[PDB]
């Protein structure tokens, strides 16, 4: 019975063909034509699968519960059932017959149109018509429009109704000066490849007064993508695309004609954003009669989602960056709901989603302060702001004693002659620097003396309580936070570079957020959300409820007290626990180093709002606690 043998592998290398989307490959393993054979030629069938299949995008043909016998000397006849993956969904349950011939020794089949779709027959024809879904809305926690699809003033011109010569020169140099147009782009699109003298060529969109139009500028009205704060948001919402043909090669359940994101939440909430195809899938006679339905549902609709975001403050936060290399991170921080997730340099979403030039991209791509990069997802050393962990965790195995007063003469330090020439540096020159006076003047040497006092083992036992080497539960792409690069420092100096922020830490500024949450909800940690309708999750007993009633009063110093390194805030007037932080960052060659300005802020009264903003590469004299009086006025007067 070794004929059944190969029968069973005929059928299963010509599904393989066709999934593989190897048409002609499958098509020479049919029989010749004939009655009794196989109904078309291989160059017949091989068109007739590409046409069909092509078609409804069939893609992921598998097949199932195969059954191979043998009728008569060499008619093998064959079942199976299989399904497949078509613009419209899943076509499942779909029950194939046929029979096979084994003359020589090959087994070929005998193909029939039923090979096709199941109830094909003769010259029967296929159809495929599509309803697009509208893409849903992103809205902030207050249902304020972030990305959503609208109406829209398409500027552009049509080079007949512009003139002959002098005349259209004239007007080119006035539409230029009319749209804030480059004039020598003007023609860039009026001479493209594509243009006829009586096409509508595209130029700028008006985003919002159509002021006066010269011969030859029409305003034509185009639905698309709108995004309104624009770029105050581009890297946290993104931005989507025209879709390719290999986007619909790996998803064939998109649209041709529709757009998908391609970073950010756009791409992050792609499939609940776009919604589901409408239409039917139909088989019609040889006369074009429909016959069979195979597929067919209503469109639905992308979903809109709801974030925690304040489109006021998301807008505050990027504003007060001032276009510098930088980023903030605002909270409600006793649930977790992100307020702002701004980065600065950034990109214009709506240039990018409607039409934007290879030059204005390559303007993107090729700065150097890289206004692609999601900075409120990047990992950096926190700085001195990181003290307040390495303290509290002092406190809570009684190593740091709050009142004991460490005397420190100088701005360097050494544990001992080992170290060599590297020394532990501060800035300010205080005698007598107790846990009060080093929070507030930031005194690293008081740092590294009680962390290296409090030894590694102790120091990761506290570290560990975080949520270090946590994969955060956000739409975000992201690394985990990290202590260092191994599980061990082995280095005593890598162990005081630590404990004031430093070494090798890196933490972005959402998880800053995240582990900083602590001094708002008596020593327990709440996790970011950026979802609105998401549970809140947090983690009891990170640091003790004791330590945050001593360090959070001192907090209030850095702001209050005359040296406090935070003093400018002051002048606000409202209740500050705030934080500073001047991290450095070595440089590859001999070049001076860059350094990254810190803060973090929250309310100690009512813990109704926390902020953490950070500058990178900061110029001179600039700093986050220089920018951030805005912000803290609109967070403390809305959240509490
Ligand atoms: C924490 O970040 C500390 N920074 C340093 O020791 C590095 C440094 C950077 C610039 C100048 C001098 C030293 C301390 N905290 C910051 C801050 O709170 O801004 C200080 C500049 C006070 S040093």
């Amino acid at each position: 019975t070794q004929a059944v043998e190969a029968g069973e592998k005929t059928v299963e290398q010509f599904v393989q063909a066709l999934n593989k989307g190897d048409y002609n490959k499958a098509a020479e393993m049919t029989s010749k034509k004939a009655a009794n054979k196989s109904a078309l030629s291989e160059k017949e069938i091989l068109d007739k699968y590409q046409n069909i299949y092509g078609a409804a995008d069939v893609k992921g043909l598998q097949i199932s519960n195969l059954k191979v016998d043998k009728k008569d000397d060499s008619t093998y006849s064959f079942s199976y059932k299989a399904k497949m993956n078509t613009s419209l969904g899943e076509l499942k349950d779909l029950s194939y017959k046929g029979t096979l011939d084994r003359n020589d020794g090959q087994t070929t089949i005998n193909w029939q149109p039923n090979l096709v779709f199941p109830e094909m027959e003769g010259n029967d024809k296929v159809s495929l018509t599509t309803q697009e879904a509208a893409r849903g809305n992103i809205i902030d926690r207050n249902g304020e429009p972030l990305a959503t699809t609208g109406k829209l003033k398409q500027l552009g011109v049509v080079p007949s109704k512009l003139g002959d010569g002098g005349e259209k020169t004239a007007n080119i140099k006035a539409i230029a000066s009319s749209f804030d147009l480059t004039e020598d782009a003007i023609n860039q699109a009026i001479s493209q490849s594509w243009v006829q003298p009586d096409y509508f060529v595209p130029l700028k969109i008006i985003d919002g007064a159509t002021p006066e139009l010269p011969a030859g500028a029409t305003i034509q009205e185009v639905d698309g993508r709108y995004y309104p704060l624009g770029e105050a948001a581009a890297q946290l919402i993104g931005y989507v695309g025209d879709i390719t043909a290999e986007d619909i090669d790996k998803n064939p359940e998109l649209s041709s004609n529709g757009k998908i994101g391609r970073s950010g939440l756009e791409m992050a909430f792609d499939k609940d954003l776009r919604g589901t195809t409408g239409g039917k899938l139909s088989i019609t006679d040889a006369d074009g009669v429909e016959k069979k339905v195979l597929i067919e549902h209503e469109v639905q609709n992308g979903k809109d989602i709801k974030l925690t975001i304040d489109a006021k403050a998301q807008k505050t936060a990027f504003d007060s960056l001032g276009g510098k290399a930088g980023s903030t991170v605002a909270t409600t921080p006793k649930t977790g709901d992100l307020l702002a997730l701004a980065s600065s340099p950034s990109y214009d979403p709506n240039k990018m989603t409607n039409g934007i030039s290879q030059e204005d991209y390559k303007a993107y791509e090729e700065n150097p302060e890289q206004p692609f990069i999601s900075r409120f997802a990047t990992g950096y050393a926190p700085g001195s702001t990181f003290k307040m962990i390495t303290a509290a965790i002092g406190l809570d195995n009684g190593t740091i004693d709050p009142n004991e007063v460490l005397t420190i003469n100088g701005l360097k330090w050494q544990k001992d002659s080992s170290w060599g020439s590297y020394q532990v540096t501060r800035v300010s020159d205080v005698s007598q620097v107790d846990l009060k006076t080093a929070l507030i003047y930031s005194d690293n040497i008081y740092t590294a003396q009680e962390t290296l006092k409090m030894g590694e083992k102790k120091f990761r036992t506290g570290l560990d309580k975080f949520i270090f080497g946590e994969d955060l539960d956000l739409p975000i792409s992201m690394n985990p936070a990290q202590i260092s690069n191994e599980d061990s420092f082995n280095s005593d100096i890598l162990l005081a570079d630590t404990g004031y922020g430093q070494g090798e830490l890196l933490i972005n500024p959402i998880q800053q957020a995240a582990m900083y949450s602590v001094f708002a909800n008596n020593g327990t940690l709440v996790y970011p959300k950026l979802i609105a309708d998401k549970e809140t999750k947090d983690k009891k007993n990170v640091i003790g409820e004791t330590a945050v009633q001593t360090i959070v009063p001192d907090l209030r110093e850095v702001v209050q007290d005359v040296n406090g390194t935070a003093h400018s805030l002051s002048a606000l007037g409202i209740p500050l626990a705030a934080k500073t932080g001047t991290a450095e960052i070595p440089a590859p060659a001999p070049a001076p180093g860059k350094e990254n300005s810190f803060l973090f802020a929250f309310n100690p009264d009512n813990q109704g709002y926390m902020m953490v903003s950070m500058l990178e590469n900061k110029e001179d004299d600039d700093s986050a606690t220089k920018r951030a009086s805005e912000l803290l006025q609109y967070l403390n007067q809305n959240y509490q």
